[PDB]
């Protein structure tokens, strides 16, 4: 009647669903508990996969509705948007990738239980399904992958109809004629670009003086904001939000002020997206009874082998500290279940890439010029514009640069920052180079194809090691 | 007018113009000679850059003139083609990239002499313009970057109007109702897909039984063929050409025969593309006088320092052996002039990547399954479909795979073969890996961002190291 297992994973997010497959392949009789009807967690159901699809489709619309396709001799008339099919394709891809996780849990002999899991004891988790029936799992180890949730703004309640979160902004029924986005982070900037390409008047408000979020280079952030501001993205940065009111007009009066409070304006929008961030989700789990406290932000503190104060209970993902990105949770899930099977658990979050999937794309691996200034590390700067990269000018996407930072003495690649085309696929090369402890010269002396956008990466590294690049 | 110089470079091709800039940066009084009106060589004026530009715009057209855009809700009414605007984007990019080399040549203080170069002496080069001063360049070292030319077809005279080659096919005024391409290699497959997307009955005739030329993996070339055949491409592999006639109608009859015998057919077409291959160019160079004999293929025999029989005379590029690729010539040009400065010259023609810039893309590096069996090496195979990659299923590019080959004992990556989206930029990661001598497990344990097409590279390496993949 109960389930006896070795590793029980509370969560089907990226950190959890991978760890279940991995632990299953390593011999561990694995069990995964998921509360939501669909598997995949945020990234699949209401996260990376939906946002990327609309980002992709919105760009192709903005190209047809703009001079882009006519510039290349693709002359069309009456370019119109059927948001239904665009949202349908988003749903079709999410639905298809939900079924992938199911097929994987099936062929990799993982047991799925559709309930809300609470750690009843040090070696048992009880999951309450929607019917009220409880499935008691008795397990040797327990992995906490409860994931994350949206941080609510004080004084505003997301109704997911006109005051929406990321969840609602991925399923808007018609293009808002005006949209205000609180939070110029990754999700905010991305989602704002999707709807603005479809005709929305998007203005993003941020208390901070930079767009992008934590970990972006100041030079990259500024140049990124400029290109977006010329695409139609209006940015009210250094601006504090005071309040909001769901007018009887159907619209939402948004009251804003400066961080100092000097200028007090009020803007009005058809749709308000609150994207001030996300936070660790640890509700109704049983951590207080187990006597494991959280940290100030609400994260479960862990060690190198990713276990809490109770050793047989492990925790990975957005729940624990570190960059709340999908691939990070995946890795953490892999190293953790390998540490359980006997392995050297070592992950370097400095080699963790970050990708803004806008167009222009922003993507970086390593330390910013400012992070190194704080740490006192003296460095060199190498830069190659995509205006001088061959495949860019052949494709006409000649916006942005690749900035390579390297220590003066060691020439070691400290950080890499890419603004422009194909930056997302590019950082995975800079990631491999960072893991291999490469220098700027080490990359420059590698055969890079022609014509590719990777040549900007090689030549920017060359601009650091040699001082001068070839084609710039 | 004599020109006292340190290093004189004959040819503005990729191997020449890069080495001229590099040698000038190394301190040499570098001189470059070009017989044509524009710099850049074959790749920039009549090669990679123009072919890639049309491939980009033509793929964009085929998406609109089909179902791709409307599948995502991007609904246009009537799609037309202004070919005299697409060819302009091709020309505008080539012109801009040509002017780039000019500014760089002037920046690094390289002497551009516009004449036909011939080696009058061991330390003397004389260039004859069509009419001019017939400049003498007394130099210490001489670099032969004389390049390549269109290998002709015996029995077929290239008209460049209806009997076109790489050049003429890139500058056609109208779309042929039916086009026939001789040579199903890289250049053939690429340009054939350009006009097929633009509306043409394109058939490719090949003596060999594989597309993509020499080096491509059998399974990859075969799978590439299947997809190309669903996109309208027609392939007459294992078929020899026996004649071509220009009729008074202006059409061309092609006399084809099954190489073994029989299956003799006549093919009428509007335009004939002859791109069976290319051969080095050593014409009117003075090598016979100097005594530099050539191998049977007409290439210049060079040593590891890329010297000819006479040391001060060096040769690099398509004029020497190795794959006829521009990034090969670029690297060969750099390491050569650095060998003059005293640096060690080392080059591995296995870490040289090959990319077919079609949709779907083909890009590989290392050894094929056939080549590994030809050298008696036992290997593991790892595959990951792009149909399982998150970013591909998101962008609806669920076509192709990544194949990883690693020795059954050392697990060292021996060949990485990519068919599908983003292969052109993804392959440069495998180049860095092979240069760093990585194993399948080395790449698999590196953080790859989500969602990126690079995850297919990681997962395929895992499918060869662990045997099983996470998401497949
Ligand atoms: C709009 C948006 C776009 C994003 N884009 C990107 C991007 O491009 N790249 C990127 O790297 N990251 C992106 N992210 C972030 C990424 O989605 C998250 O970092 C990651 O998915 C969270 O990993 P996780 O498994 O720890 O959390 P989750 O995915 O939230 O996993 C938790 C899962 O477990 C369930 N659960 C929780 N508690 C219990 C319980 N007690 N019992 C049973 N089940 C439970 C939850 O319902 C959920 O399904 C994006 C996020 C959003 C919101
Ligand atoms: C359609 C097409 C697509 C291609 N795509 C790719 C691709 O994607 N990637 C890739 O790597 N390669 C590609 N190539 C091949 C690429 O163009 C060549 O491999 C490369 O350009 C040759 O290098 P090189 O240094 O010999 O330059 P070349 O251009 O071959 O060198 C010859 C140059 O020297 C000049 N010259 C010749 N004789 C003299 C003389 N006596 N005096 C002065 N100057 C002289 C010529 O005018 C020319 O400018 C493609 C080729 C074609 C036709």
């Amino acid at each position: 009647q109960p389930i006896d297992a070795d590793v029980t994973v509370i969560g089907s997010g990226p950190g959890g669903y991978v760890a279940a497959i991995k632990a299953a392949q390593l011999g561990f009789k694995t069990v995964c508990i998921e509360k939501n009807e669909t598997l995949g967690g945020t990234c699949l159901n209401v996260g990376c996969i939906p946002s990327k699809a609309l980002l992709n489709n919105s760009h192709y619309y903005h190209m047809a509705h703009g001079k882009d396709f006519a510039s290349r001799g693709i002359e069309m008339s009456e370019v119109r948007l059927n948001l239904d099919k665009m949202m349908e394709q988003k749903s079709t891809a999410v639905k298809a990738l939900t079924g992938g996780i199911a097929h994987l849990f099936k062929q990799n002999k993982v047991v799925h239980v559709n309930g809300y899991g609470k750690i009843t004891g040090k070696n048992q988790v009880t999951a309450t399904k929607a019917d009220g029936g409880t499935q008691v799992i008795d397990t040797k180890n327990i992995l906490i992958a409860t994931g994350s949730e949206v941080t609510p703004f004080p004084g505003i309640t997301i109704d997911e109809d006109t005051i929406v979160s990321s969840t609602g902004a991925l399923s808007l029924k018609k293009v808002p004629e005006k949209m205000v986005v609180i939070g110029a982070g990754v999700i905010g900037v991305e989602l704002g670009s999707v709807w603005q390409r479809l005709g929305a008047d998007v203005t993003a408000v941020e208390f901070l003086g930079h767009v992008g979020g934590v970990g972006i280079d100041m030079e990259i952030s500024k140049n990124f904001q400029r290109i977006l501001q010329k695409q139609g993205f209006k940015f009210k940065l250094n601006t504090k939000v005071t309040g909001a009111t769901k007018k009887s007009d159907g619209k939402i009066d948004v009251s804003i002020e400066a961080a100092s409070g000097g200028k007090a304006e009020v803007i009005t929008c058809d749709v308000l997206l609150v994207c001030i961030g996300r936070r660790p989700f640890t509700k109704n789990l049983g951590l207080e009874e187990l006597g494991i406290e959280l940290d100030p932000r609400g994260r479960i503190p862990v060690n190198t082998r990713f276990q809490t104060k109770i050793p047989n209970i492990y925790a990975t993902g957005d729940v624990v500290a570190g960059p709340m990105l999908a691939h990070k949770a995946e890795d953490e899930g892999i190293i953790c279940v390998e540490g359980m099977a006997g392995g050297a658990v070592h992950i370097d979050y400095n080699c963790v890439p970050s990708v803004i999937y806008t167009h222009p794309e922003v993507a970086w691996v390593g330390k910013s010029e400012e992070q190194l200034k704080e740490e006192g590390i003296e460095y060199k700067v190498g830069k190659f514009p995509f205006a001088a990269n061959s495949r860019a000018k052949t494709n006409a996407d000649t916006d942005g640069m690749v900035k390579i930072l390297g220590q003066k003495s060691t020439d070691r690649v400290l950080g890499a920052h890419i603004l422009g085309p194909g930056a997302g696929e590019m950082v995975n090369e800079a990631a491999l180079a960072l893991e291999y402890g490469a220098s700027c010269e080490d990359i420059a002396r590698v055969c890079h194809a022609h014509p590719t956008l990777s040549e900007a990466f090689r030549e920017a590294n060359l601009a650091a090691s040699f001082g001068k690049s070839i084609n710039f």
